[PDB]
């Protein structure tokens, strides 16, 4: 068994007529497994998916908070996901592992399920370095966690050389980097958390990669840019079951 | 998404020949989604749906408890969800918002869990003062609890004017007192319980009715008197979807 | 109305061959209700099972700990699931109601669910011993358990006269011993962990016997040896429903 799959839809565009065709399309599909699907969107989409967003798998998530002020806001605007660390966050507005953990560590006390992002640039993959820097990161979010806040975190590996790309991790890649995270959890935080803890996989997923993605035994599903745009996110919505 | 939704029968007549067909039907049929059906009654049925009732979405309720003493016969019965402060209860037989909620907290301290109802009068409605008579009625209940007893307590929201009288509310009116109610408990309790809380709708909801009513964001599911006597409780449960 | 069922698989012998096609059938087989599938097994296949069993509703389970050091590797091997107190461990090996005891706490500190089993002989049940039998034999393994204990543990029932042998119990004496051990746990540890626990039915279970045996209220799903070599195994998940 693995815990509950998630599939995240992370809207980084669309326009507002092609994405409540997106919601309607979701409202009406036939999901007849438990997986938790999430759609992250900024302001853009928010209220639209607060309201027009029916179908009972479904959550929003906000795409990132600033501030104590902003986490509050959206807490109280009724967004109770978010995503965190995101890729650009860290190598474009210079968000450190730690700024990243007390991010983490402020929404779990604010009441959000949390959506931590780490992942390896194309250089640190290719010169070895993928274990480090990601059980760096990890290790930072840890930090601030303590054991019962990890019920409310769910982490996204996401290579940061796949997102957006077209080059996916082949499912053998994903789970060997799955599968070291699980084992820093299990080893540092305990066997309970790592088995409840959901280690989704993002970087060009898309609906014909994502079944034999999914299948790797350390995968719990995915966080998805471009294919969320398009119709085949149902698809890796099925790929879950 | 919502919390797990309730569809719940309030047995208040009728023939043991057409109830153990009732029940014969809810155990033949199929229900593929994550919804808890409830059959409150009184004493006259509740031997036969605790031996025959077998839908595994299916619990037993009581439809009362005059006292401590009957709490607890009930219980080792076999009675694990009680329906408390109902309509009749509070103008009828004139339990004050006092009482009521001491009945609760005493069923949930016994483990029970409790459907505590809430509601107004026509004229309370008509007058304006709908908010204000159903927040005092939670407000007493919540004086009684602390905040971990809301994990065993349910609310169904019946206008007593609704109740057997064909007089339904239309989806905006049940929205905009479930929303209310939703609103309190957020700001009074917290957002965590709000976020968990189950606000059922009663008064005249039957099988045409019920799923425009299901659709409004703060409606869990239904407590239903006249026609969970009939077939069509089916496609009330059909509605939670 | 009853907690989640297991329908648990014993093996005891089978072929590498016929075993991984075994697996092969439980994870193309549709499972559309809540059923936490198990299987058992020694050494011989719990490599297989756990990387080639890829069902979401399947976990692996060993069948024995003969010490501290092999529960922790079997734990550390990625087992998360095992079986404690089988017939032959008791009546064959030796092994007392204390020991049975104190191997099923040591389990359930070591991060396992555990399936306890306990069951009276062809003599104790002839001789009208059953009751003071089994009760004695759980009452060993409660003393070793904590209240919040009782979430990691599943009992199996099997009268150690029908296991292999193919006298299975009817229906009605199935239901009788289930409602003795409930009502017992419900005394001693309370109704609350009463409700929760699964009780399960072993001893010559067969895809034409189980659909009745798990109708009966206080049988919560099988352990199953013989039948669950064989293709029916998938008809006793489907009893379950
Ligand atoms: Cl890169
Ligand atoms: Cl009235
Ligand atoms: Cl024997």
């Amino acid at each position: 068994s693995k815990p509950q799959p998630i599939a995240a839809a992370n809207w980084k565009s669309g326009s507002p007529d092609s994405l409540s065709e997106l919601i309607d399309l979701f409202n009406s599909t036939s999901i007849n497994h438990d997986v938790q699907c999430v759609v992250a969107s900024t302001f853009v989409h928010l209220a639209m998916t607060k309201e027009r967003l029916s179908h009972p798998k479904f959550v929003i998530a906000a795409q990132n908070a600033g501030n104590a002020d902003a986490l509050a806001s959206l807490k109280d605007f009724g967004v109770n996901w978010i995503v965190l660390g995101h890729s650009e966050r860290r190598w474009y507005y210079g968000e450190t592992n730690e700024i990243v953990a007390d991010k983490v560590a402020a929404a779990v006390a604010s009441g959000f399920m949390v959506i931590a992002c780490i992942g390896e640039t194309l250089q640190e993959r290719e010169s070895g370095r993928t274990a480090v820097v990601v059980l760096t990161q990890i290790a930072a979010i840890a930090k601030k966690l303590k054991k019962a806040d990890w019920a409310k975190v769910v982490i996204a590996y996401e290579p940061v050389w796949a997102i957006g790309t077209g080059k996916v991790l082949t499912p053998q890649q994903a789970q060997e980097a799955h599968a070291l995270i699980r084992s820093w959890v299990s080893s540092k935080i305990g066997a309970d958390v790592a088995g409840e803890l959901r280690i989704l996989y993002g970087g060009s997923v898309n609906g014909k990669n994502a079944r034999t993605l999914y299948q790797q035994r350390d995968v719990n599903g995915f966080l998805v840019g471009g294919a969320s745009l398009k119709p085949e996110f149902v698809d890796i919505i099925k790929a879950t079951q």
